[PDB]
C-alpha cells in the first residue's frame, strides 16, 4: 501492499539514483551513486535528500536548470514495501518492485557532519 516506493535514475551533475520510501505522506529519499542493488552481497551509499511530495513518484521527464532536482529524470523501479522496522538510524523495509525484491536495510553509519547510510539486500 500500500505505501510505495520509487527509483528515479536522476541525470544530473552526475548520473545517480535516487531511492524514495513513502513515509508519513512524503517521499524520505536517498541519493545512491550506483545501480540500487538487486541481490545481496553488495552495499550501496545512500545520502539523505530532502523529502519530496508523494505525487513526484509518478515524474518522469527533465527538471529545468536552477532548480532543486535539476537534470533529466527517469523511473528506474517502482512497487510497494512493507515497513519492517523504523529507528533513527536504521530502517528495514520489504519491498515488492520489478528489480528490487525481498528485504532490504539502510543503516545510518554513526561516523563523521551528516552521516550517509549502508544500503543493502538482506541476505535472507
Ligand atoms: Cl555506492
Ligand atoms: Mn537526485
Amino acid at each position: 501492499d500500500k505505501p510505495i516506493f520509487v527509483v528515479q535514475r536522476h541525470d544530473a551533475r552526475k548520473l545517480h539514483y535516487d531511492f524514495r520510501l513513502e513515509m508519513d505522506g512524503v517521499l524520505k529519499s536517498w541519493a545512491v551513486p550506483k545501480e540500487p542493488p538487486k541481490d545481496a552481497g553488495t552495499r550501496r551509499l545512500a545520502i539523505e535528500t530532502e523529502d519530496h511530495p508523494l505525487a513526484y513518484a509518478d515524474f518522469e521527464g527533465e527538471i529545468p536548470a536552477g532548480e532543486y532536482g535539476a537534470g533529466k529524470v527517469e523511473i528506474w523501479d517502482r512497487g510497494t514495501f512493507e515497513l519492517l522496522k523504523r529507528e533513527e538510524r536504521e530502517i528495514v523495509v520489504s519491498l515488492e518492485g520489478k528489480e528490487l525484491k525481498g528485504i532490504y536495510v539502510l543503516i545510518r553509519t554513526k561516523y563523521g557532519g551528516e552521516k550517509g547510510w549502508l544500503f543493502f539486500k538482506k541476505a535472507s
